[PDB]
């Protein structure tokens, strides 16, 4: 009477959620990660209510208590024009009915990493996983260490949560499709809180932040800028979507030129005010990340049903929209629930059930987000003032953030099993009926 043996490749946000979900539900987990995931890198990650619904269950509420300093307290989004005038206050009252988090990525990683070690996930860092294989009875990978040693590692199935540049994707989709550039990029960073404090010209940014997180949006010709705070003003973060036709690589490590941001904003009346804050970004923390459009894959599960791509390995989203991490956490929760309902003798059924629950929903978020940064609702600001028309409603969509993916999986498991095994199409109701046919989403 043994436990299911789960191999996880990659401990970004989704791999760590997968590890915690699987272990909490009684399965044995060996996770593999090639780098030191604890180094501070990136800026802030947003988690909406569909993700925090899931996180709240971890450790009878332990991870939620650890994340409590990061609960979003913004009551509205304040939308401004290039003079800095406040045009519209968009109410966040229903979006914030249930908890949302905003926090540096590395602090999220740390909290999940420590919880995973506490509940008995086995973690191997400094391990590049490659050469996965599978049959009707099990799966294995090669664990390659930095000294060149190879170790074969066997388990019941492999979770590929190895990010947008996934090398495991080959094992499922042989020929790779290249994402299409949108012609837009995003400047983004954390601000150095210590030098931001002590600059009088930037003092305005702290007003109110101890009771209501800042969430200011600024629409300039050629730049859409958002400035947010969190944890009572201990962290400030900003981003700026601008036009960029350069051949930029989509990684989080390359140095950008801060003067490119400055030149873009200083020519409008509100530029000096915004720069008084943004100037306190550390020089080697300026990221300029291209917003690429990834087409949904044809499927996520391998031929023998023992490998599944889940997070950005399955459905990369640009940081522009705000559902990337949240959707990946739903992947881990639906998969772990599916594996629990199906049992150890029905692993391939478990993976195929989870893919059919998640595919159309995740593809719809992915396809809508294309129209957000490759197109968008950006008008001539010489003639129009910004308003809610110009705020990508994706994080404000109740059918995304109100969803309870574990409840759905439990209520629908047997109907999905029936479709898998009878070879019928499963029409999931965890997205709007009109949406699937409108976006051209074909069922797996
Ligand atoms: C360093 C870094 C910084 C980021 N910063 C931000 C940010 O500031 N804001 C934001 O919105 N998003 C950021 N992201 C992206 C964000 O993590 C994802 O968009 C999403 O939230 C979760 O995706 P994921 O967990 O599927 O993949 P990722 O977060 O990309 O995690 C993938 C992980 O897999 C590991 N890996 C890859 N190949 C292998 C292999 N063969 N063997 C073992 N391990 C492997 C990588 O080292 C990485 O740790 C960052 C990602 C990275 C990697
Ligand atoms: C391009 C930029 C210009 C301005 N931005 C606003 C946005 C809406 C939004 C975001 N995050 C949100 C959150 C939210 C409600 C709405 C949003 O609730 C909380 C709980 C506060 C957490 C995150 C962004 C990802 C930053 C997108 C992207 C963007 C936009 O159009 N719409």
């Amino acid at each position: 009477g043994e436990e299911v043996q789960v191999i996880i490749v990659g401990l970004g946000i989704v791999g760590l959620a997968a590890a915690i979900e699987c272990r909490e539900k009684g399965h044995s987990v060996h996770a593999f990660e090639k780098s030191n995931i604890l180094k501070s890198i990136g800026d802030c990650i947003g988690l909406q209510s569909n993700a925090t619904r899931i996180i709240k269950r971890w450790g009878d509420g332990a991870v939620h208590e650890a994340l409590r300093p990061w609960i979003v307290s913004s009551k509205e989004i304040r939308i401004h024009n290039s003079s800095g005038r406040l045009i519209i206050r968009q109410d966040l009252s229903e979006v914030c009915e249930q908890p949302n988090y905003l926090l540096p990525r590395s602090e999220l990683i740390r909290v999940m990493y420590e919880h995973a070690l506490k509940i008995g996930v086995e973690i191997s860092l400094g391990v590049e996983v490659c050469e996965p294989s599978e049959d009707e009875e099990g799966a294995s990978v090669v664990a390659l260490t930095r000294d060149g040693e190879r170790q074969i590692v066997r388990g019941d199935f492999i979770i590929c949560s190895d990010g947008v540049h996934s090398k495991m994707r080959k094992a499922i989709m042989p020929q790779p499709v290249e994402p299409r550039p949108s012609g837009y990029a995003a400047f983004r960073a954390l601000v150095d809180t210590e030098t931001l404090k002590g600059d009088p010209e930037a003092s305005w940014v702290f007003e109110g932040v101890e009771e209501n997180d800042r969430f200011d949006v600024f629409f300039l010709s050629g730049a859409q800028i958002a400035l947010q705070s969190c944890n009572k003003g201990k962290v400030f973060s900003w981003f700026c979507i601008h036009q960029d036709t350069r051949n930029l690589l989509d990684v989080w490590t390359s140095p950008a030129d801060p003067n490119e941001m400055l030149d873009l904003i200083k020519v409008w009346p509100i530029g000096q005010r915004l720069w008084s804050v943004i100037r306190h970004t550390q020089p080697q923390k300026f990221i300029n990340y291209p917003l690429l459009n990834h087409k949904p894959l044809d499927h996520w599960v391998s031929s023998h049903g023992r490998l599944i791509l889940i997070g950005d390995a399955a459905h990369p989203l640009s940081p522009a929209a705000g559902q990337g991490a949240s959707q990946g956490i739903e992947d881990a929760n639906v998969l772990a629930t599916s594996l629990s309902l199906a049992g150890r003798q029905r692993v391939s059924l478990a993976l195929h059930v989870a893919e059919r629950i998640r595919y159309a929903r995740a593809s719809a978020v992915q396809l809508i987000s294309h129209r957000v940064n490759e197109g968008w609702r950006n008008q001539d600001w010489d003639a129009y003032e910004p308003n809610e028309q110009n705020i990508a409603s994706l994080p404000l969509e109740t059918w995304i953030y109100g969803h309870d993916s574990q409840a759905y999986t439990e209520q629908e498991f047997e109907m999905v099993v029936r479709a898998v095994q009878e070879g019928e199409e499963y029409h999931a109701t965890n997205l709007p009926d009109k949406l699937r046919v409108q976006l051209g989403i074909r069922n797996v």
